[PDB]
């Protein structure tokens, strides 16, 4: 039947391997898909590693289900932005007078939501930035730095991460992303595991 | 009119944020405008995120003013530089009669002196490489590594580093070179700020 | 006559400054040259930056002699490669009967061994993904990720890491690369360090 979706540490005794949907239920404007996990770099839960996530700002952290998320992966949210229609200096942090300078919600770029879809494998150390979109299937390569939307089914990688090149043939691309074996029942994907991880799932 | 620029830790309550030049002032070699910060990343002082900076080599390093530099960013001086007309192994470093072969000062290459400009915004963990010059109000994406010199008001990211985009129009930016907001008084500033975030103080 | 090349730390009160031949000894599958050194970030021992190589995978290590490798350089073994003729997911890490989906070695991707050459200058905090061929006599610039090989005598950088330019002219390179300096008696060199590093050698 498989691992229970709802512990954090789906495997007993292993504080290693975390299952990312449990441990980030509890946290505003984030939705993760069952079976989805984190490989721990050194014991850290995965919410350490979501960064400048603040409710206030309105973006949206999403991931599908069945990711592999490498040690040390972080996704950056756009809690660090510069106001930039002039200065970047933040005058207003400093006080003193200066936080008359605030800037409105309006003023600070949104560079908009974090999509991060189903099956999709991030390497070790990789950064996402704000605002990205990563399709279905997608492998991004250990220590890149994702800043613009990566196609479903590609191999990317780099700083800034390109699309490398599609993993399969166009036609098992599409046939996968039609069918969304992610989505059927979880009965149903127990009995095709060994079609799903040798891609005959579409034959 | 804000805090004084001679606190270290301009912030109360606040141990990180930094301004660097009261932070930086024991160092030979370096010089640091006012109000520019360090954004700690867990209470480090900036002056650890220097490295191979070392007298005999003679390389400066200058940083305007109003400058924000991100948690993690490291300034890499010439001190790790190898000898490179011939083999980069460094013999001279093990002694036991090697040191006789220790490079001369004309010997090692000396890629200049390190300038970042005015205003800059520098984000999370950039490296910069020896001998670069970063223009006025140019902003490095987080993670980039800058090998080759970044013009004003540029936009740039990625490993190795590359200008993406100015950020204003030309005839913008040329005026903001020419008006220098930032070597102001810190009193006449004061009563511009508004104008200095959005750009109409040109006018 | 120089350092002793069997010392782990060859230089007396520095616990820095390592031989990676005598650390790796004891490693299955690893191959190193003499004079070969790591320049510690955190005191932390060479062996701890090789990761992912295990024995059953059968990949190979080597590293040739008199090469410079910058702290905290990492070398990627071909152990955490996914299963990809399929879905990325390992079904089989979380048990509770997904271990019956293991994969057999021939399913598991091998990218190949890791060469690095002889007189070869890593720079600091580089990766080396699997597979990677690097040639005698290459530099490779700090925070670069090599994912493909890299010629003799190169110059290379970046995420990913290309070729910048040759470090000397064709015959140069091609009368170097017949020499192999690293190859002659230690006495041999001893006498001729000073012409190994002003290239002389090639006259
Ligand atoms: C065997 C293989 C080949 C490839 C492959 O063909 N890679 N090609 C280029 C490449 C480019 C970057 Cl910028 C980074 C890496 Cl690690 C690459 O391998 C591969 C790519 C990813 Br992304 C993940 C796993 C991979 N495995
Ligand atoms: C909304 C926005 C867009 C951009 C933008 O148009 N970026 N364009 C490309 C891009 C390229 C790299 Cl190499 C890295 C990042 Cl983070 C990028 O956004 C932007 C760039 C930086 Br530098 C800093 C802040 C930014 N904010
Ligand atoms: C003086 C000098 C110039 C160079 C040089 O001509 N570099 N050119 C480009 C460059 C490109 C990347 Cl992607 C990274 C770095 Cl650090 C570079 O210097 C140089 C390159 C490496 Br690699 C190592 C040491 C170097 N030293």
């Amino acid at each position: 039947m498989g691992p229970n979706p709802m512990k954090m540490y789906p495997i007993e005794g292993n504080k290693s391997v975390q299952f990312i949907k449990p441990i980030l239920e509890k946290l505003e404007n984030v939705e993760v898909g069952e079976y989805s996990y984190y490989d721990s770099k050194n014991g850290e839960t995965f919410d350490k590693q979501i960064l400048y996530h603040y409710p206030i700002l309105n973006d949206k952290l999403k991931i599908g289900k069945f990711c592999s998320i490498g040690p040390g992966v972080t996704i950056i949210m756009n809690g660090a932005n510069h106001r930039m229609d002039g200065s970047t200096y933040p005058f207003n942090l400093f006080g003193n007078g200066w936080e008359k300078h605030m800037p409105k919600l309006d003023q600070l770029p949104i560079k908009g939501d974090t999509i991060i879809g189903n099956d999709v494998w991030i390497g070790k150390d990789v950064v996402i930035m704000p605002g990205v979109k990563i399709g279905d299937g997608a492998i991004v390569a250990a220590n890149s730095v994702v800043v613009k939307d990566i196609a479903p089914y590609m191999l990317a990688g780099g700083n800034p991460a390109n699309e490398i090149k599609q993993r399969f043939d166009q036609d098992t691309i599409n046939q996968l992303l039609d069918i969304k074996w992610w989505n059927w029942p979880i009965d149903i994907i127990n009995e095709n595991i060994d079609k799903i991880l040798d891609n005959s799932i579409i034959r």
